[PDB]
């Protein structure tokens, strides 16, 4: 139900994973 969080990896949207900025709270 809750939108997928910013799953970080070697690259990609990893910055947003540390800030949890784009990641919406479930």
């Amino acid at each position: 139900g809750c939108p997928p969080c910013e799953s970080c990896h070697s690259g990609e949207s990893t910055f947003w994973c540390y800030w949890e900025a784009l990641c919406p709270p479930c």
